[PDB]
């Protein structure tokens, strides 16, 4: 674990409280860096980062289809619902799911809190860390998670926000309300990196831009990201 | 079938003989636009489109297990072979097929020519049309291919060349040395426009150039690229 006091400086520089865990898999050897370890053991409601097990959940337990699969009431595909804030898709897939399906779901994929007590993803008791994040995202990046791997592979198709020849970025936002995540990961040739920052809101929207912003200069300082 | 008389002019500003076929499926009703019909009918060997459907035969029958496993003799895993032009990998992959099970590959999914009679793709007798790989590429798009889901899915993660918020491209290119391909699509969030161009390469690789480059105008023109 390598304690990153040379990743303040971007914090700081947006006047942000946060803390991030980036895992480098490009060499053979694995580094695990981290800006406040403390925070990045703490427990947050993950509020859209549970997009990704969500989906898992809701093709598993056939509450939808297929990428093709409509639903109606401005029409959502599982892609749209993905990438936009409408928040009547995946409540839908929760109630289809129910709460005790929902219980062994979360224990089976040890997704933090494991504790499904509105949406419980952002009003209810769910809570995950930085680091838990982390270690959630490489086992759907190496189609280690109870799914079938084809849902593995949809909800990663899903999750891509941008690629070039070389790389492909596949990440997700949340936001709480009083903090937000970015996680993802990129990957290059020679692997992936993975990320997963939350930072507090006290400027509520006027602070969401610094998610993306803040991790992305991290990862531009460790050649993780192309020049612009 | 909507003939493109007002397509030439891109082949033309680069002086260029070829043809494309492009399925524009955004809207509720899907067209069918096409720059020389005649030629768009004629089979082509395939070349390196031929990765599409050769990874989707190696998956299959387990020359290739994995986006993770590695080849060694440099060392490639499937995205590196997806992307680079080393040809020892395909080779390998074919191998390990054999002709017969290539055949009955071929005929499963009705792929041309279907006669892999060095390379069958490049120096056989395997040849397709434009509109061939149009009705090809589609049904890996809805997942219709007779092959594992999974299987389909990590064949077009492996196509993706490029990405922003909304849209994905996913795209193969081919070279014969007389002719060269483009083919692949791009999705939009109310559906995908596929593409498939060849055109022929008197002047070897400084033609090599105007494959995507042509098909890239024309889809500018019909706004199914971003502006640059």
């Amino acid at each position: 674990v390598v304690i990153r006091s040379d990743w303040k400086k971007f914090f700081s520089d947006l006047q942000a409280e946060g803390a991030i865990v980036i895992a480098d898999e490009r060499q053979a050897k694995h580094t695990l860096s981290v800006f406040d370890q403390e925070r990045a053991a703490k427990r947050y409601s993950p509020a859209s980062t549970f997009k990704i097990p969500h989906t898992l959940f809701a093709l598993d337990a056939d509450a939808v289809r297929d990428e093709f699969q409509v639903f109606r009431w401005q029409d959502q595909d599982l892609r749209s619902a993905m990438r936009n804030s409408t928040v009547w898709v995946y409540e839908l897939f929760a109630k289809d799911i129910g709460e005790d399906k929902a219980r062994r779901y979360l224990k089976q994929i040890d997704y933090g809190n494991v504790d499904p007590s509105g949406d419980y993803w952002i009003d209810g008791n769910l809570k995950i860390s930085a680091h838990e994040q982390i270690l959630f995202l490489r086992k759907l990046y190496r189609n280690q998670l109870p799914f079938k791997v084809e849902h593995q592979r949809l909800v990663k198709d899903l999750m891509i926000t941008e690629a070039g020849r070389s790389w492909i970025l596949r990440a997700k936002t949340g936001w709480e309300g009083r903090f937000g995540w970015w996680v993802g990961w990129i990957e290059w040739p020679t692997g992936p990196v993975f990320f997963a920052l939350n930072i507090d809101t006290p400027n509520r929207t006027d602070d969401l831009f610094k998610r993306e912003a803040i991790a992305r200069a991290i990862l531009r300082s460790i050649d993780a990201l192309p020049p612009n």
